[PDB]
């Protein structure tokens, strides 16, 4: 038996849709409507009438992806919209006027990608972050890093995260510079706090290979937040859970002022609604 | 359906010679023990403490050895006399071996760059897959990721993968200045033109799902078969290696290669099995 994050979940929120074209966008749309999960503003340029008759959706004609991302991110800024979702256009243009401070999105606070998973070999939910978004975090990052996701935790429920900093190594040494970020970061938060690092992967999710390792801590064994030490090893350790450990997993943009979806081309249409799940429950 | 894995739940058996530093502990004898019961090999013991029950079976042989120095220098010279095949890092500190094999003037290296590397069995994936390096090397750059790259083919052939497809594994496939390992995937691929299969930078899902290449506009045969992952930096292959032996179920055996003959050095945290498939992947090393 296991607590699982993504159990058996509904609401009145609004996700604008940056480019809703696409089966690739429009089929995880389909499932949260469903589902009542939430409604729909769907900038985007030819019409799925089938869809657009569901009384939670509403189309907006948008005929360039300039035009949709614009649509779209207006609509949180206006509080239309309580969620944001990239749609078919490159990542890039929703994140340029994502991050102009104008419209309202981004405030002081880092971006930073973050993921939940439930995997079927860890008995509760894990969160890893950054996984996608910052490519390489120093102390700075890595603590604003850890404050979102510590937001995340508080929001979704989990009320003394144990966050883990991983690396390679639990030695702190000048040769590999992961290992004095995560000392600093961990010094950082003191006693506020659950922290550890750095830890090798086996010492943050094992309590035996902890134990053989002779550390006694909470986060070690039994981690509820992985601070990754690079954006290499986020996104290799997001896809490895999902491509060979069978693993369901929600990922979201936080850090702003509403959660932002911006899924893989190759995400799973299940993974993909796993995704809108995790925002709506950031939403609150 | 149908999956080819390297590691076998026969016995497998073999004559060559391990050169033990350090055969001490249990953490050390309890891999011997289990390799003997499989007749794996033979084993020379340099330690501090005899095990009589261990060192009453006929392939086994105790030299007293009271210093970390000596058990080094001792299982180091039998591997240069050619009385043992494989060296095995025992309950020494590993810079201790390591600094003598190291260097060049020993006999023990060459110029080649030494790795680790390590050869897994996943439930979930159709064939054997290789990491590398996920112990050894902490930032390779290009030149590095070249040599480890040489290492990872090296071994590759040594085991019966005749033309293996080597991703170069990143974040992202698109090559930007704002993430350096995507250029250094670019150069290394570049340097081995069409000698060898070889593709990057690749997100994992990219490298290991031939749908996830597809739907990525990525339609390369090559792409959703590598049976060679060369990691960006040390945080990515031992995340990678950890995660699935802890997450993904897979039996794995690791080596340092790139010397003259495999090193076997094994963390404290590796299981028997895991030990043991280490052994074994050192004897598939160096059969003829
Ligand atoms: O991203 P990048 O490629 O590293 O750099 P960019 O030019 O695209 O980023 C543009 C802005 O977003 C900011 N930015 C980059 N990453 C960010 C993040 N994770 N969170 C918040 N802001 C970020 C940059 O600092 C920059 O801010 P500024 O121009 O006001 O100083
Ligand atoms: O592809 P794209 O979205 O059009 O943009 P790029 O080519 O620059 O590469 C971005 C990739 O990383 C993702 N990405 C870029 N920025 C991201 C962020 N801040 N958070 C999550 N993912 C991000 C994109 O979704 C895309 O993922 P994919 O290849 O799995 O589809
Ligand atoms: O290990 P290290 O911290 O990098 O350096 P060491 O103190 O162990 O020295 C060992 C030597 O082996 C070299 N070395 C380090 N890693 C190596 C590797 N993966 N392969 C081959 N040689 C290596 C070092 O460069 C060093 O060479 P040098 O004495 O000519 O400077
Ligand atoms: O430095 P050192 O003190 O000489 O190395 P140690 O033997 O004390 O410990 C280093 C750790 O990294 C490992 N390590 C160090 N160098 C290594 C190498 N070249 N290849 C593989 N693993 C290595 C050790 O096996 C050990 O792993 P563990 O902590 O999981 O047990
Ligand atoms: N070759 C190995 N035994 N690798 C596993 C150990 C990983 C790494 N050396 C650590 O201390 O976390
Ligand atoms: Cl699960």
């Amino acid at each position: 038996t296991k607590s699982r994050f993504f159990s058996d979940e509904t609401s009145s929120f609004v996700f604008a849709v940056a480019g809703a074209d696409d089966e690739v966008v429009l089929e995880t749309i389909r499932l949260a409507l469903k589902q009542k999960l939430g409604k729909f503003l769907l900038f985007g340029k030819k019409e799925d009438k089938t869809l657009t008759a569901n009384e939670s959706v509403t189309w907006i004609q948008t005929d360039t992806a300039e035009a949709a991302a614009q649509g779209a991110i207006l609509a949180v800024k206006n509080k239309e919209a309580d969620i944001l979702v990239k749609g078919f256009i490159p990542t890039a243009t929703l994140m340029h006027h994502v991050l102009k401070k104008e419209n309202g999105l981004r405030t002081d606070q880092l971006l930073s990608q973050i993921a939940i998973f439930d995997i079927p070999t860890y008995h509760k939910p894990l969160l890893i972050t950054d996984c996608a978004m910052n490519v390489a975090p120093k102390t700075k990052e890595k603590i604003a890093i850890t404050e979102n996701a510590l937001a995340v935790a508080h929001q979704i429920g989990i009320t003394n995260p144990k966050i883990a900093l991983l690396s390679a190594v639990e030695e702190v040494t000048a040769k590999m510079p992961s290992t004095l970020e995560a000392q600093e970061v961990v010094q950082h938060f003191g006693n506020q706090i659950s922290v550890s690092g750095p830890l090798a992967l086996d010492v943050a999710i094992s309590k035996e290979a902890a134990l053989h390792k002779g550390i006694t801590d909470s986060s070690a064994g039994e981690a509820d937040i992985l601070i990754a030490p690079n954006i290499e090893t986020g996104n290799a350790l997001y896809k490895s859970l999902v491509y060979f450990a069978g693993a369901k997993v929600g990922s979201a943009v936080v850090g702003a002022k509403v959660p932002i979806v911006i899924s893989s081309r190759n995400d799973s249409p299940e993974n993909k609604l796993a995704s809108f799940i995790l925002t709506v429950r950031l939403v609150e």
